[PDB]
C-alpha cells in the first residue's frame, strides 16, 4: 500500500500572516499526516484543527470563521510522484521536482505549480520541501471572507491576503 510515510512529529509546516504596518507573524499546523503510495501518489493532509498561531481566541477564530473546520477538518494535497527516481537517489543526494499539486483547501481543489527539493538522507528517509518561496491567494481557496471576518473582529486597518507558506517533511520508508 505504501511506499513511504510520513513522520509526522519531524514535520512541519509554516505559514505567514501580515496585519497592519508589515507586522509578520509565523503560524504552524502542529498536526500532518501523509504517505506516499506504491502507485507514486504522495499525499499531505493538513489537520486545521491543529493551527497554532500563540494566541487561543486567535486559533479559535481561524477554525470557525476562516477555515471553517466543522466543514473543512483537513486540507489534502496530493501529488504524483516518480518513485523509481526517488530510490535512485544517491544518499545526500538532491533533486528538483517540478509539480503540479492539487491543495484541496476550503471546499476548493486548485493547483500549486511549483518546484519542491527531494533530499535523501538515509536508505529509508527523505527530506521533501518547497525549493522556492512560496504564496498562497486567500481568494483562490475562497477565504477572502473569512479574512476579512478575523481584520473586522481585532479591529485591524488591514490584513494581507497573501500567505508565504513554508514546509520541511519528512517521509519514511518500512524499517
Ligand atoms: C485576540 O487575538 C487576535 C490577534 O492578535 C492580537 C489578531 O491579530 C487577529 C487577526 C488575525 C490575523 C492577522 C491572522 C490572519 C490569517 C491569515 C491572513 C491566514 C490565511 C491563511 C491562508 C490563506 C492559507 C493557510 C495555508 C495553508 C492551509 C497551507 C496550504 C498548504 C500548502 C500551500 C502546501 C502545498 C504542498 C505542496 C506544494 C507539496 C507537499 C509535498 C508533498 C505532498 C510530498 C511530495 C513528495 C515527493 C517525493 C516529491 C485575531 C482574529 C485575533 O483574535
Amino acid at each position: 500500500k505504501l511506499a513511504y510515510s510520513l513522520d509526522a512529529t519531524a514535520s512541519f509546516l509554516n505559514f505567514v500572516s501580515s496585519k497592519k504596518t508589515h507586522v509578520l507573524e509565523t503560524h504552524r499546523f502542529d498536526v500532518l499526516s501523509g504517505g506516499i503510495s506504491t502507485a507514486g501518489e504522495a499525499q499531505l493532509v493538513i489537520d486545521l484543527n491543529s493551527v497554532n498561531t500563540g494566541i487561543d481566541v486567535r486559533n479559535g477564530r481561524m477554525r470557525d470563521y476562516l477555515f471553517e473546520t466543522a466543514t473543512y477538518s483537513v486540507a489534502t494535497v496530493t501529488v504524483p510522484v516518480d518513485l523509481a527516481a526517488v530510490a535512485g537517489l544517491a544518499v545526500g543526494e538532491d533533486m528538483l521536482v517540478d509539480v503540479s499539486a492539487t491543495l484541496d483547501l476550503h471546499g476548493v481543489p486548485g493547483v500549486i505549480d511549483t518546484q519542491l527539493n527531494v533530499q535523501r538522507l538515509s536508505a529509508t528517509r527523505i527530506m521533501v520541501q518547497n525549493q522556492s518561496p512560496l504564496l498562497i491567494k486567500a481568494a483562490d481557496y475562497s477565504l477572502e471572507a473569512g479574512i476579512e471576518t478575523l481584520r473586522n473582529l481585532a479591529s485591524l486597518n488591514v490584513i494581507s491576503t497573501t500567505v508565504p507558506v513554508d514546509f520541511v517533511l519528512f517521509y519514511e520508508a518500512p524499517h
